[PDB]
């Protein structure tokens, strides 16, 4: 509960809330207090973890939601494990990468994914659950260099023994940057389900460049960058992205250095078959879990 959590420093904040570390019986713990303006996205994740009782080792470890009364307002807390490392887009930042780091981070990334599209039948089996707002800020680095998967307020389920579709009542819309060509367009289908997961493998493609511009080879690396940081400026609209995605066609550039590693080659034409404009030519989050684990 609340009361017994010694908030000890801020570790992000923004339209979504701040993000604290905290101590619960002397050990870390990881809150995030959500903003007025985002408690549908407490209300989605409370759901997920709790009645779904999500939990995975690529999913970052839910501990208890909670509501907490201060300063005569009333706060919706959702605690987790706490990784000391921060999330991707921090870690990528700092360091560089080899070769199997790499690949820990991308395979651990499409292990957490998968997880969530593939339902599992039976008696109090989890449907299936797209993400639909993945990015490199909501991905958490473990300490064995493994990641997990964050923020789930915008998820959306289903399940085709009663193929029904819960897409839920959030008014958040996805992160501009990572917008997916058929959503900047408006010519996602809404009622299919399976519109969504093709949402989370553009996204995808993306997180696995900004990751393989870390990795070194040959003595060359690039240093972080987010997508689309040279045409498009910081917090881009909705129009300065269509420009860009859909008007241009433009995606992510492959350095050349690339094409002289052999991992790095295979990881640039798995990127492009999670980037087609036609969203049914790409490929699914299995199948990509099972390519990264045969590369090497
Ligand atoms: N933008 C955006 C959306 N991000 C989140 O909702 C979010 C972000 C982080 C965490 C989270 C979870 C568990 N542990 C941590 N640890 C953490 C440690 C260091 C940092 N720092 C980043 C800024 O500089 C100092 C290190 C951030 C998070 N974060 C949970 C949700």
């Amino acid at each position: 509960v609340a009361r017994d959590i010694t908030l000890l420093e801020c570790v992000g904040k923004g339209r979504y809330g701040e993000v604290w570390r905290g101590s619960w019986q002397g050990e870390n713990v990881a809150v995030k207090i959500f903003s007025s303006r985002d408690e549908k996205s407490w209300f989605r994740e409370t759901e997920l973890y709790n009645t779904v009782m999500l939990r995975h080792e690529n999913i970052l470890g839910f501990i208890a939601s909670d509501m907490t009364s201060r300063h005569s307002s009333t706060q919706l807390w959702l605690i987790t494990h706490y990784h000391e490392m921060g999330s991707l887009y921090d870690y990528l930042q700092l360091t560089t990468l080899d070769t199997v780091s790499c690949l820990r981070i991308v395979l651990s990334i499409a292990s957490g994914l998968a997880h969530l599209h593939i339902e599992i039948f039976g008696t109090q089996g989890k449907p299936a659950i797209a993400h639909r707002d993945l990015k490199s800020k909501n991905i958490l680095v473990k300490k064995n260099g493994q990641c997990c998967i964050a923020d789930l307020g915008l998820a959306v389920m289903h399940s085709q023994s009663t193929n029904q579709l819960d897409v839920g009542n959030n008014p958040r819309v996805g992160t501009k940057r990572y917008m997916a060509p058929e959503v900047l367009d408006e010519t996602i289908q809404v009622d299919c389900f399976d519109s969504y997961k093709r949402v989370d493998i553009w996204a995808f493609g993306l997180v696995l460049w900004e990751v393989a511009r870390r990795m070194v080879s040959n003595g060359i690396v690039e240093d972080y960058k987010p997508p689309f940081y040279d045409v498009v400026p910081n917090d881009p609209s909705f129009e300065d992205m269509r420009k860009v995605v859909c008007v241009d066609q433009q995606r992510p550039n492959i350095p050349n250095r690339w094409f002289s590693d052999p991992t790095l080659t295979s990881l640039a034409k798995l990127m492009k078959e999670c980037w087609y404009q036609n969203p049914s030519a790409r490929l699914t989050a299995l199948r990509i879990k099972k390519t990264l684990t045969k590369i090497d």
